[PDB]
């Protein structure tokens, strides 16, 4: 191994360029009265230019120092490799649990010099916040300020949280603190940094974050845009205004209405009567331009589709909705809507009925919001499995870092059952051995009605009773073939279930011949007689059915102890080292009710792993800050010592020992229950069960398996060992895993689309936010420049010399902006092209913007521009990423042949969003000269 | 489940039941009355009407498959299971029938190949080797012939002839591979005479024997023929330096002719008219006469018309950019040169001999067949196995053929162990040997099977060679020894000594310690180990009698194999070996063939030796009897047969008793399927049997397709050298690594088809556009032939007499271009209609006129000679163009393949410049078929 892979020449390499020289730097490290003051120093050894690379030595070796110090556990000379392939930005693969938060630490530190920020991402809260708190002082010894976010977490705790040099958070909570940021209004909402604001990620277990959790995306669904009744009154409104005739010689519009030249585009409705007229429905004049820009919206749409679109003629209604039509093929446009909103428009119109449910706010998908990071890293005992996965998508290679001590553990093969009832009678079985012999036990369900009803059998016996009787008439059916007075004795003792306690039996052992056939059903039959003896006895269970987070937590620290039998429903007690007889849990217990735990965490614990460690002189001054008279002193070393001779015979009544009840949908997730036993070089064992009812065998088992499986006739109640068995379960889990990788592999696919989207339209809405005054007004007029530009540009602009199009390119002006001037463009424009139209323009333009800067000072003038800007593209927006969902969920159906269904969303993709930027800037440009400051 | 539900949903249980009782049960109630007829032949010639009359082939299924069952009754003496008339059925509904072991699949073959041979277009049945084919068809000859049905059969050794004779019988027997590339060769045929295939169908109708084997584990490669270059450097440079010799000319003066030897395209047409007869001599005089020049120097005319394009009409460095590799085409679309393109006509070459870069001197491709598109071409297409229905939606989706799951006669009752792994591949031979010994010191017979010769052999020397055995001896007594001594006293010193020598050691030396044998686990399990292997020296050495069968003779091993079931028997089939010969309990007939093969041959009274050797074992007097009056039997051979007949009869019985066959696999295939066979070898009909595989680290399915990962992590889990192995990392990376294979296999052949389903398309159209003219259809012929001059005329004259410059622009480039394609010639009145009136008739006005020609050839030579022209003239130009594209296509798919530009796969970029040659490439053949027909001189 060492001399093949990279997993082995690199382990040489970290151990030459990290292990050895932290190691010989230990020394003169130590002999330092302050790491903080060390720490505070290499910040700016590294702020004077040193790499980081260079410094990590120095600082790994502090790190480790500080958490001798004030925590109390040297980083193995292993742990230091973990660290730096965390530096490296990469998985570092590590089989315990312990292990891996201290290893964090080492790479947390090296980058946090930078003080950009660092985060270090968990499953779940509970673990964020423990081993937050957990390692704390190793972190404060150096300096380093700790930042912890939980869900219930406020905004303003969230931004402190993250201005800290270390964060612990979840990967839901930082994941969508990203989305909320760029859905803020007010930069006093934003949580994150702004300097990074997403520096360095550390995932603690990224298998399950960025893979058994990457399988969908992180949505965000806000009630409907505005509902119905608004929609429904735009209509009836749009009708009841009447129709108006266009620009006469020097006579202005006639009424409401100023439709498009049939082929043009533009909707003018201008007529102040027609502006009063609406208005006077819900409204008044003045808030229907100041702050009513939504308003004016759905008044704009609907008379832009009862006038500027025609019916049965861009689109065919049938009894569904309203289906667009192709002016391109000649055909209905499958699921389809129409830009701004301007569908429920068209619907309001025809009485369509309209939607009035969720959708889509702000959606990122874990890969590419990781891929965000400055620089990405991840650790888990389980993730080499995946690794080209990792490498192509986040960058990210797998180190296999050695474990400390030698994996003992023994896993066995499987056991399958054809019935799954039949599979956890079997495990009963088990547990009632492991339990008489001593051994803990720990057993793996998927679902909680199934931890439950193994808890079931376990308490109340009487569900032995058809296993137990199933062996009595089996033992029935090749029995009584021999006839006697002795046989007819026992004929009846089995004619009662009860009196069948051992003793009954054992008179008969001389009516059992040595061979096998029977032997085999008389040993079946006496072995369920005792089982059901020892259920009734009484087995303790202890279920966790993963709800209470810390409470289990606790629960599950003491699995290691002689007669415990956990049944952890679904990685239920996942990250709490279970050791073999808990020792500082029930400690800290006793000095709950005593000297309290928050505050003095720095000396408490210290105490509690001094004490157990067995360190006279270090817990005697522990024991002179505290409280600790003799008393405690005592009940902590009849604890600790009753403790260590649990371990002693359990550590030697074999181990921990898991039992899985039915294999996962990936053999990491199933390699981990069996990873929870033999943990540092200790003693241990697991095995899993299987049953062709089971989950996996039926969601993933091929239609074809799940029948000549059955057919094949397998002895229902005994084991079960053949090759098209075998063959099939090893398989289905790989059609399972297989499955979610595409699965998921489409999900990227399809968010990669968005991501040029939202990359434009979220950084757009953040240079508006950020508030660069110069660079807002420096857009701003930026987007009246195109409007104008292109839209007088659409026809005033011919080969046609002189003569052609004028008066539209007035109104059109006019419209996007109040101001005007008139007499001398006829001028230069219908006598001078092209060239001298668009530039003669621009600069009016800024003039009456020059001159707005006069009456709303300069500072409101930009604050119209935050406020139009966002308001216009973040309205725009929502209804994009509505638009593409309805196209995602629409467009899969079997379009035209070969073309990918991919290739045709890309495309059409691509068309909204242009689409919906020209409709973003031009309607900014309007906005802001139309609106009303007041 | 099971029982009730599977019943009442799906498909191969629904479905069954249909064929029981819309096939199965109506054959049965006609038995009695088809029994009753004195000739089944006549029966037959009857359904041939009555189905000629109209009848569908579907209605008489039950009349033909009851008179086939009865003809193979009396004629062969096996009557056809029920489950077998469904067989039938399957195979004649043009699926696969998936059907257990050996025999019952051969006799099921019958059932639909005669339904089906009524038509007389024709019936193939295919297998995986010669040896069966022939076997097969003499074996079932008389079933066949009893109905008067022509068995055809052929071997590789076959001649042309014998070839074309057996398909032209009514049922033929060949093997995948041979009825191949008969279909290649018939399509580079040259004299209708070469042809084998009938021309009627002449692929009508298929039943593969082995379909997993022959349509998936063979169908990973193509079928390629090819051939020597198309013609070598040599000539391609001689036709460069003549180029340049050649003077350069002017074209068409007021009404003086052209100048010199080269008439140019106007530089943006595309014609070169060499036309002065000067040219024409000059380039003659070099190495051949004016005269066969026009007629048969065909290729010759081409290469000198494409060595002067080359020079006159193609710029060097500005549509190809040339390298010290070669020259590299350029493409105006991109302004970028062209990745591994290649020239049309074969001009590519000439553009490299005027350029004096290196020509190839290699074979080519000449004509190229996937067995997946060529069953494919099939009218109807079917087949059968004991393992296919997993990869049913392959077959499904490919070849149309559903797959069909046939109840088996007997239930299976075969144990298929799990499997045995071990570290070491090493470790797991030496258990395997002593599983072996074990099989033979209690005698049921045992069948090894290998996945090369190297490991059959070694395995076949630790046999033969006791010497390599005691390594486990030893092994297994130093491990004896180790948890031992804890032991001390007297007793225990005295099996020390003993166990300090190797031999002493014979199962007597141990019985007497075995009374300080604890009946505790730990130690009776090292001491029933040291014992096993003492008793596995001593059979070993006491000579276990192999027979290895590296598949070499097919023939040979066959009759060896045929045998291997009897009590003390130990056969080391390699790879697939003694594939095809059911292993009875005790091989009857074969060796009884084998002594009535030294007295009266087989052949010629297959009719009667075989219903003979059928009958006495079968015991039947009566039928016996008047075969053997018939024959030359006395008593001596009537009684070697029932004394051979009577002893296999009881080794029957011992090996039915003992166990069963048992099949030992050594090492997993690249499929179950190909695995779940060398276990189909036991428990046949209903018969005991069982099975186990072996497996190791080391061993080939785990080191080529295992991750490099697993093959790493497994070895630093550091597993116990030499005992079994039982883990879930392992088993999981077993299961996994054979899955990858398959899936890879499965890929790798999925791209084959890709690739040439693109040629499919392309070959279809040239193959068949050879056939109407090779076919002979003077009507089509001709009609065909003037269709070329219609287009090439058409486009050549419109390319620029259609403009939208009214009548003005281009007249004279349209003359020569016309006149160089055209010898033929009118110069006066096309100005009038041409230069005045535009693009409509100008077009139509030319077609008419070249018919005229034409027709007045027809004349120079008369109209039969005339077709004779277009014959050679049409196939020499598509044929020879068509080789060039063969080529052109090998070029671009080993040459394309490179990372080229990102998300467009490298196939979608090859399909488009696949069809792109081939369009051109057919613009290439319509045009000079025309000319070459006009300037061709019969003589």
């Amino acid at each position: 191994r060492r001399l093949f892979d990279n997993n082995e020449r690199e382990i040489a390499r970290y151990y030459k360029q990290v292990v050895e020289p932290v190691n010989r730097l230990e020394a003169e490290v130590e002999k330092l009265p302050d790491l903080a003051a060390a720490y505070r120093e290499l910040k700016e050894k590294h702020e004077k230019g040193a790499s980081l690379d260079e410094l990590l030595p120095m600082a790994f070796a502090l790190t480790r120092e500080s958490a001798k110090r004030y925590l109390g556990m040297r980083h193995f000379d292993v742990q230091l490799i973990g660290g730096a392939v965390l530096h490296e930005g990469k998985i570092a693969e590590m089989k315990t649990g312990e292990g891996k938060t201290l290893v964090a630490t080492l790479a947390v530190a090296l980058n946090a010099l930078t003080g950009k920020g660092v985060h270090v991402v968990t499953v779940n809260d509970y673990l964020a916040r423990r081993d937050a708190e957990w390692m704390g002082p190793v972190y404060r010894g150096l300096g380093l300020s700790v930042g912890v976010i939980q869900h219930a977490s406020t905004p303003a705790e969230r931004r402190k949280a993250y201005l800290a040099d270390v964060t612990y958070v979840t990967n839901s909570e930082l994941g969508f603190d990203y989305l909320r940021d760029n859905m803020a209004i007010s930069p006093d909402q934003l949580v994150l940094r702004h300097d990074h604001p997403l520096h360095y990620a550390i995932i603690d277990e990224v298998d399950s974050i960025l893979i058994d959790e990457a399988r969908t995306p992180l949505i965000i669904s806000g009630p409907a845009e505005k509902a119905t009744d608004l929609y429904y009154k735009m209509a009836e409104i749009a009708k009841k205004l009447e129709r108006g005739l266009p620009a006469e010689p020097g006579v202005r519009k006639e009424p409401t209405g100023d439709y498009t030249v049939e082929e043009k585009n533009r909707s003018v409705h201008l007529t102040l009567q027609g502006i009063a007229k609406a208005e006077k429905l819900l409204g008044i004049e003045g808030l229907f331009s100041p702050e009513n820009m939504e308003l004016a919206h759905m008044l704009i749409q609907a008379i832009r589709a009862k006038e500027l679109y025609h019916r049965d003629r861009d689109y065919i209604v049938q009894d569904g909705q309203v289906i667009i039509v192709d002016e391109f093929t000649g055909r209905l446009m499958p699921g389809r809507r129409y830009g701004e909103g301007l569908h429920q428009a068209i619907e309001a119109k025809e009485g369509v009925r309209i939607e009035r449910e969720n959708q889509t706010l702000a959606t990122i998908t874990y890969q590419n919001f990781f891929r965000l990071y400055e620089k990405r890293a991840g650790m888990t005992g389980t993730a080499k499995t995946e690794e080209k996965e990792f490498q192509e998508i986040y960058g990210m290679d797998v180190v296999v870092v050695p474990t400390n001590r030698p994996v003992i553990r023994k896993d066995f093969p499987d056991v399958v059952y054809r019935t799954e009832k039949g599979k956890f009678y079997a495990v009963v079985e088990e547990i009632a051995e492991k339990y008489e012999r001593g051994q803990p036990v720990l057993v793996g369900t998927i679902s909680i009605e199934k931890s439950e009803r193994l808890s079931q059998m376990l308490k109340e016996p009487r569900l032995y009773l058809p296993r137990l009787e199933m062996r009595l008439e089996l033992f029935k059916k090749a029995s009584q073939k021999q006839q006697g007075p002795e046989w007819e004795r026992l004929r009846k003792l089995l004619e009662r279930p009860a009196q069948l306690k051992d003793e009954d039996l054992a008179p008969f052992e001389g009516l059992i011949p040595p061979k096998g056939n029977l032997r085999t059903a008389w040993e079946g039959l006496k072995r369920a007689v005792h089982t059901l003896a020892v259920l009734r006895q009484g087995i303790p269970h202890q279920v966790l059915n993963a709800k209470h987070h810390a409470r289990e937590a606790e629960i599950v620290a003491q699995a290691g102890r002689s007669k415990t039998v956990t049944i952890a429903t679904n990685m239920a007690g996942r990250g709490t080292d279970i050791k073999l007889g808990g020792n500082p849990e029930y400690l800290a217990a006793a000095l709950l009710e005593k000297e309290g735990f928050d505050r003095y965490e720095w000396k408490v614990e210290l105490f509690i792993k001094k004490m157990v460690a067995g360190k006279e002189e270090e817990a005697r001054a522990l024991a002179q800050e505290l409280g600790i008279r003799e008393e405690l002193l005592e009940r902590i070393r009849e604890i600790r010592e009753e403790c260590k001779q649990d371990e002693e015979r359990v550590r030697a009544l074999g181990g921990l020992f898991i039992i899985g009840t039915e294999r996962h949908e990936s053999r990491r997730i199933d390699n981990q229950l069996r990873g929870r036993a033999g943990r540092q070089g200790d003693p241990g064992g697991s095995r899993f069960y299987v049953s062709f009812d089971d989950d996996l065998m039926r969601l993933f088992a091929s239609d074809r398996v799940i029948a000549m499986l059955d057919r094949m006739g397998f002895d229902d109640s005994e084991p079960i060992e053949h090759p098209m068995v075998t063959r099939s379960i090893e398989r289905a889990q790989k059609r399972v895993e297989d499955r979610n990788f595409a699965i998921r592999k489409q999900l990227l696919q399809f968010d990669d689309v968005l991501s040029r989207q939202r990359e434009v339209i979220y950084a757009q809405r953040r240079l508006i936010l950020l508030g660069k005054d110069e660079e807002v007004k420096e857009a701003a007029i930026g987007m009246v420049e195109e409007t104008v530009a292109s839209l007088a540009e659409n026809f005033l602009n011919p080969e046609v010399h002189p003569e052609d199009w004028d008066l539209e390119g007035l109104k059109a002006t006019l419209l996007d902006t109040a101001p005007q001037l008139q007499d001398f463009p006829f001028a230069e424009l219908r006598a001078l092209k092209a060239e001298e139209a668009v530039e003669r323009l621009v600069e009016a333009a800024l003039k009456a913007y020059e001159a707005r800067e006069a009456e709303l000072s300069p500072p409101l003038m930009r604050a119209v521009e935050r406020f139009v800007i966002l308001n216009v593209v973040d309205n725009a927006w929502k209804e994009h990423l509505h638009n593409l969902d309805v196209l995602r969920q629409g467009i899969f159906l079997r379009g035209y042949g070969q073309k990918d269904p991919f290739q045709e969303y890309k495309i059409e993709a691509t068309r909204l969003f242009n689409e919906m930027v020209a409709f973003i800037k031009s309607e900014v440009a309007k906005f802001l000269f139309r609106l009303k400051v007041e």
